């Protein structure tokens, strides 16, 4: 029996201050979190958890790692992110009654909770004035061995049209703002619904395919990097072969170790960069997995 969370540092320039919440349940003081609904992804729930506990909007950036609570006969596990505050009011509400905005170091005081303690200390240990990409495999799209035409033109199946809709929301989570797919269809329909949300054309990317790849290791990597450099959280969207030999590129070029790996159709790569360089690679399951 697990229970997935998720929460997170909630946090504004002053330089930087954190969010820190007092629950009258328990009468204390903690950071944002609370279980994921049905359908639920855990950004999703991260954020929806900023919504309702803070009243502030946000975008989230860096992974913090995660905190396992012990419940009867299993476990809760919280997730948690970093989050930038975009905007909003805080208003009692009914979980918390008071928020305070607080340096880190008197944060770190007001925290009276281990776990909490570890969470922020996981927060200021890189930047959190990051700039994201958002590396996708597109969603299911059938078996090869049906589809007898020109495979670039393979179309997602249901279950994939259903992951490209609740992309959407897992994307937004994180302030995606330009779209990039390889140049397949169903790499292009996997961000289509995004698209739609974002008014934002896909981008082709030819030099992100499976065959091109195969063929040109260093141009896809030299296309990966003049795409993440361009101000804006660039989506882009490719395939399975693709993706695991460029996110060890980057991380091997950055030194930065992933914490969750694995490669399925309609899973997202976060990639937190700060001034360029790569300081996260979070790997998210696709949003109708756990
Ligand atoms: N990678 C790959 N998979 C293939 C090929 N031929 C083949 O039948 N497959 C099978 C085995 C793979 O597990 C599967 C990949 O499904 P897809 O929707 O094409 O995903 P992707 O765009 O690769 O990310 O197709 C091939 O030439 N390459």
């Amino acid at each position: 029996h697990t229970v997935r969370a998720a929460g997170a540092v909630l946090w504004r320039d002053a330089t930087v201050e954190v969010a820190v919440i007092h629950r009258p349940r328990y009468d204390d003081w903690s950071l944002p979190k609370g279980k994921l609904d049905q359908g639920e992804t855990e950004p999703v729930a991260a954020a929806r958890e900023i919504h309702e506990e803070t009243g502030h909007t946000a975008v989230l950036g860096r992974r913090l790692g995660r905190v396992t609570y012990p419940i009867p006969q299993g476990t809760k596990r919280v997730w948690y992110w970093a989050a930038k505050s975009t905007g909003g009011d805080f208003s009692p509400n009914d979980e918390v009654d008071k928020l305070v905005w607080l340096p880190v170091d008197a944060a770190m005081d007001q925290l009276q909770y281990p776990d909490d303690r570890k969470v922020l200390r996981r927060f200021v240990k890189r930047p959190v004035d990051t700039k994201t990409v958002l590396v996708v495999r597109h969603g299911t799209a059938g078996r090869r061995s049906r589809y007898k035409g020109d495979d670039r033109k393979r179309p997602l199946d249901k279950r994939g049209r259903a992951q490209a809709e609740a992309l959407v929301a897992q994307l937004m989570a994180f302030g995606a703002t330009t779209l990039y797919a390889a140049d397949r269809v169903r790499c292009h329909q996997t961000i289509e619904p995004l698209a739609q949300e974002l008014d934002q054309l896909i981008h082709n990317e030819p030099l992100l395919t499976e065959e091109a790849y195969a063929a040109d290791h260093k141009a896809a990597r030299k296309r990966l990097l003049e795409i993440a450099g361009r101000p804006g959280n660039p989506v882009i969207c490719t395939q399975g072969k693709v993706i695991p030999g460029l996110i060890e590129w980057w991380c091997e070029r950055a030194k930065v170790r992933p914490e969750t790996t694995g490669n399925r159709k309609g899973s997202t790569w976060v990639l937190s960069l700060s001034d360029g360089e790569l300081v996260g690679a979070d790997y998210l399951s696709p949003p109708d997995e756990k």
